[PDB]
């Protein structure tokens, strides 16, 4: 296993996360749930990634990636590379989720 | 390249992220609705049956499988798939099945 999927509201909460993220960053999904990904950003990246989450909301489905050191439950900095995506239904004009790709570089 | 796709407990397609063009050749559009079995060679069609049968018995663990899918262009690409099924935080109900979808080469 090198990546895991989450879900999350449009300001970074993670609403849902495949257990594939034990193996990648050592947490359980229940340790991510509710809280923001920022918070488990770097700081020096943490901006890198909050305009990120600006900016693929704009892009309305298509791909963003970006690289950022995400806080393994160990209390190592992983790079992590995200590809994220808006996801919408046509009964709405709500942008309701962003799904992330989240993959451990080495 | 890569893609996600959703879909039902059977296979259907009920979302596709815009990346299977460049990785499939087809539009969303020409996906959406229609079974991924009926994209795949016959010879690994139970093979891919299955893998939708075993992922939703597999409660959240991913399921990798693989199998030649039918490009726009008709030539068959190997494709990797792996497959988890989808519920809520907290809450019992299998939803749909999210598929992450690389053409292996
Ligand atoms: F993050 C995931 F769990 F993997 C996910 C959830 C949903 C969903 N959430 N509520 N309804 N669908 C939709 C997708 C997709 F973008 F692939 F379609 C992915």
């Amino acid at each position: 296993p090198t990546e895991f999927i989450s879900r999350h509201n449009i300001e970074g909460i993670f609403t849902f996360v495949d257990h594939r993220c034990v193996a990648t960053v050592g947490y359980q999904p229940q340790e991510l749930l509710g809280k923001n990904i920022v918070e488990f950003c770097h700081p020096e990246d943490q901006q890198l990634l909050r305009d990120s989450f600006q900016q693929v909301v704009k892009l309305k489905g298509q791909v963003l990636s970006v690289m950022f050191r995400f806080r393994s439950k160990n209390q190592e900095w992983l790079w992590m590379r995200t590809s994220s995506f808006t996801f919408q239904n046509p009964y709405s004009d709500e942008i309701e989720y962003i799904i992330c790709t989240n993959t451990n570089v080495k």
